[PDB]
């Protein structure tokens, strides 16, 4: 093979016959440049191919900074290239590399990415080209790209007909319609108005504001209780409670109590629930920092010292 004899570059095949072109070595594939090419080089010698682009009667490859034959998955000038990593020809198509199933276009040798329809089956890939298991956006909506053998069992990475049922994956919550596609926005599913991230079908969790109105969701659904906000603790009430709001819609609620489901709170003028020791009506209350829920029903340890409260939360001294 790459056997230098008398200060040259002698390459021989399996039976040992001279070779002409670009052949493999301890450094890599090098061009046996004719005479002359660089610094008066001999015939069939390899020396310098510094930072250019090579072609050999059909095959091609890109060269990098170190003058040596660079190979692998690349992204030069915003352009991705993948020429045979350890050979002169080309390797594309599915390639399970270290657990990750990458795919490479058989035409342009570029790591196909995003919602791509391969062989009549549309998979999904991130910007790194890695196979992204999960629920991602398509021209027709969000398709669940499930593991191997699922719905009328399939292959790992192929969307499946996932109809009229919720997806838990895992903390993430979704819901698919009849069209097998995920739901987005405000969706009454079995009587219950949900809301799904238009950007990721993610059933919304946490504090939210939509069309000038605040809601505190959890698992797609707006929640009913006193939860924290951008301005502190607000009451996210049922529909109709005040100014005919909708369920779990924060509401103006100033200077007054509310008994909500075996918990109790105080709201002030601003319409936020209070926190820490507080004397209302000449009755001492302590409402938890992180809950606003009054301490009641009994013994509570507060700042290292324990207090007994009544069912109504008033500290019995």
């Amino acid at each position: 093979g790459y056997t230098s004899i008398n200060g040259k570059h002698f390459y021989f095949n399996t039976d040992g016959i001279m070779q002409i072109g670009v052949f493999k070595g301890p450094n890599g594939f090098e061009y046996f440049a004719p005479a002359n090419t660089d610094a008066n080089n001999i015939e069939g010698q390899a020396i310098l191919y510094q930072n250019k682009f090579l072609t050999l009667n059909g095959k091609k490859y890109y060269f990098g900074s170190d003058s040596k034959a660079v190979t692998g998955l690349r992204t030069i000038d915003g352009k991705k290239y993948y020429f045979n990593t350890n050979t002169a020809v080309a390797v594309t198509g599915w390639q399970t590399i270290n657990g990750k199933k990458y795919y490479f276009n058989t035409n342009t040798s570029i790591a196909s990415t995003g919602y791509t329809i391969i062989s009549g089956k549309h998979f999904y890939f991130n910007t790194d080209g890695i196979m992204q298991i999960g629920v991602f956006k398509g021209p027709d909506g969000f398709e669940y790209f499930a593991p191997a053998n699922t719905d009328a069992n399939n292959i790992e990475g192929q969307a499946i007909r996932y109809q009229n049922r919720f997806l838990y994956l895992h903390d993430n919550i979704y819901y698919f319609g009849n069209n097998s596609k995920a739901a987005t926005g405000w969706v009454t599913i079995d009587g219950n108005r949900y809301y799904f991230e238009p950007n990721t079908a993610m059933g919304a969790n946490g504090y939210k504001t939509i069309d000038n109105k605040n809601f505190y969701f959890r698992n797609g659904l707006p929640q009913i209780g006193v939860f924290k906000g951008s301005n502190g603790f607000e009451y996210f009430a049922p529909a109709n409670t005040d100014a005919n709001n909708i369920e779990g819609q924060a509401i103006r609620y100033q200077n007054r109590f509310l008994h909500l489901l075996g918990k109790i709170y105080y709201f002030g003028n601003n319409s936020k629930a209070v926190t820490g020791w507080q004397t209302i009506n000449g009755k001492v209350y302590y409402f938890m920092p992180d809950t606003a829920m009054a301490a009641a029903g009994g013994l509570f340890e507060i700042d290292g010292v324990i207090y007994f409260f009544g069912v109504d939360g008033v500290k019995a001294p």
